[PDB]
């Protein structure tokens, strides 16, 4: 046994290595969305940077975890992290759409190792997982909400441009 | 009899009273819609500041009575603030559609307790009702009004999202 | 249902939406002790400071709660906000009594609705909860009860003159 | 029963006031192993600063509880904090295990406290202990096992030595 | 046909997509690398910072590709990535053994995909892989082999411990 | 024997080690002080700082002690500290007849440890002891015996807190 090792279960440790890759995952799905609003035929500056930004997160979000794995005594298990579910993502609004599902999914992973860790009386990994990663998921679902919202309300064509310019930075 | 008392009749300290409770209800109707504005369904960043900053500007207006209330040796005697009409507030325009009607309702009440304070002779109150609220009253039912021009002239859809990024700051 | 709603049980939002109201009774003492303690026959100036920025504070949590709402997806509906049950406020001890009631009736609600966002497991809104405001509340109890004791040790006269300037900034 | 008092149970108040006296004891021994080093047939100036700055932490631990304590309104009552179980510490690396040891047991001393504040219902006291002590204690666990690591990596003579050197600043 | 392509033969675009692929495998390699010698265990921080800047070196190099396959009017097909070869990466000079050996791996690939390009006549795209990825290749091979050699010389033990601190910066 | 020791006789060497036990029983005497203070029944700030800070010198002054234990070649041996002999501490000027009281008895501890050095001609011990020590007891004795002067004078209530506030910073 490690030598931080103390109130940390195999079971917490077990699920923080599939968050690893869950968000891992959703940093490749941003990745994707990023290069495709890059393409010519979409085209979308505003869009692509937005979604390499939210790529970038995903992948912070993950190190993280394997920061913190390896502060509790567990020991990171990598998986194949697999090609996103599509290999375009259609307008500005499909896209946001398809976000907000997937943050909602990550949200509720979350939800479920917090579960976890609160079986196990883990309070510290509790603490962790709402400091650094519940309230951000609800800070991000909003958003997320409110661009659907919008991309709604601009139509397509020169509404979809116009959102590009003036919502995403 | 209080020691600044000089010159201020009770009908007058009676209406600085119920003033302020108005200016309290336009402040709260405000925060109504600031917040309205800020739901995921709705989603205009720029109306939920613009009455935020409505709402603040009324709350003065009430603490400016209420200091004015000491300043002359009346006592503030408080009431409940009613809740706005509406849970709701619709679009852009419905909004500062209602906003106009609003104003224009505490213009009249300015308007009348300036006369109450005229038919006492109430030489200062009617300066200081002139100085501090009736002149920024014509101002900002003048502003209003104009919107309220731009938000038809604009359209729904992206009209709204154009006017609530260019024209509310 | 609206975009952003996960983990959010009917009986928090609700819970939320009277906490507002509770927040916003508690701006309305504060305004009413603040401007009491400006009165010609008070006219301590540092406890009409010290209570509009309590005021202030006040209004600051009312909002953060219907922000909050917003982001989890409900909705807000605001009630009636009660005028003060005093008009008068009595010594500096008198009101600092008096807040120190109202901020333990308010910690009480605020641990209460604790409670109720425990029972339906909503992790995020407990950290809400323990890092916006429990935190505050204990702070805030422990600095009235300093003040009292020394309000208490001052004495009368001179002695809460003496406060005013030197214990309220 | 003290003005502050609120949700605050007597065993959590017993429990914070053998906490204290726990801290103490680890900064008793910090104290001792500092100057340990300092000795002039051990020396190792890089120890002893070290050493220094973890008794100074744990100083703080146990006044951050004592202010603590006095803001619920419970009462300190102290006690006496024994000597350390050494009088001398061996090598770096001997000191370095010792360390680990006495912090591990300090982490489940401040477990077992949040297990006290968990039945009594005491949400403010959980989380100002997740946030002011669980996650430092769970960072410097992990960070003397780095050290020691390190410190067997390196072997004795030169090797202390120069881990003296480039590892303690 | 999409609107930029010219001059843009299928068998290069679809080597640009593997080639991307085998970029972010080795992303996730190194990533892998960095967070093994972040283990309490191995706790060498100069080789934890060493390859999670080479894992981030990677990922540009993958994203250089994507956004270089959209430059030329081709299209970016994801596949999953693989976990690496190991779960952990045993002393400095075996990861730095590995890192050399994946490295040349990526060299053979790219000029495998110059050949590619050479056979299809893509005169530009036989430049950005010699400027932008076959320059940096021959520098990181040589710079991996200078530390090989070191890491022999340094031995193990105190050794290693050096040459994590005045090697990696 | 010890590479420095000359000069140095073994009851002075134990007398050092006595000094240092007494020095941190003040040092634990004015910390309980400090927070006594820190009650929100006492609420005197300004008697919270001044005896944190005479609890602070304590410590250093049983530093320096067993900074100069090593200088000479002898060796620090720890004894339990007691707990000081009252919990809570009375008014301000009750505090203050405490800490003159120590005070002295410190002092005659320190001039019969300077006797010790004395018979055993320890000329640079005696010299160690006026500089670093004789002059300060004197200096602070002075100084509380201004303050037990100006307490009787401002007397109870108002008084008291007058002295906290002009007195003590
Ligand atoms: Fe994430
Ligand atoms: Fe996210
Ligand atoms: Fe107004
Ligand atoms: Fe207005
Ligand atoms: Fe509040
Ligand atoms: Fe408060
Ligand atoms: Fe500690
Ligand atoms: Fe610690
Ligand atoms: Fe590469
Ligand atoms: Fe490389
Ligand atoms: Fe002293
Ligand atoms: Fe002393």
């Amino acid at each position: 046994e490690s030598q931080p090792r103390q109130n940390f279960h195999v079971e917490t440790e077990a699920g923080i290595n599939r968050q690893i890759n869950l968000e891992l995952y959703a940093c490749y799905c941003y990745q994707s969305m990023s290069f495709y609003f890059d393409r010519d035929d979409v085209a979308l500056p505003g869009f692509t940077k937005y979604f390499k930004e939210k790529s970038d997160e995903e992948r912070e979000h993950a190190e993280k975890f394997m920061k913190y794995q390896n502060k509790r005594g567990g020991r990171i298990v990598l998986q194949d992290v697999k090609k996103p579910d599509r290999d375009e993502w259609g307008t500005g609004l499909d896209a946001m759409q398809a976000s907000l599902s997937l943050e909602k999914n990550v949200n509720q992973a979350l939800l479920d190792l917090h579960t976890v860790g609160d079986k196990h009386g883990d309070k510290q990994f509790m603490d962790f997982l709402e400091s650094d990663y519940l309230e951000e998921q609800v800070e991000d679902i909003k958003k997320i909400s409110d661009h659907i919202t919008n991309l709604k309300r601009v139509g397509s064509g020169l509404g979809e441009y116009m959102f590009d310019k003036k919502s995403l930075d």
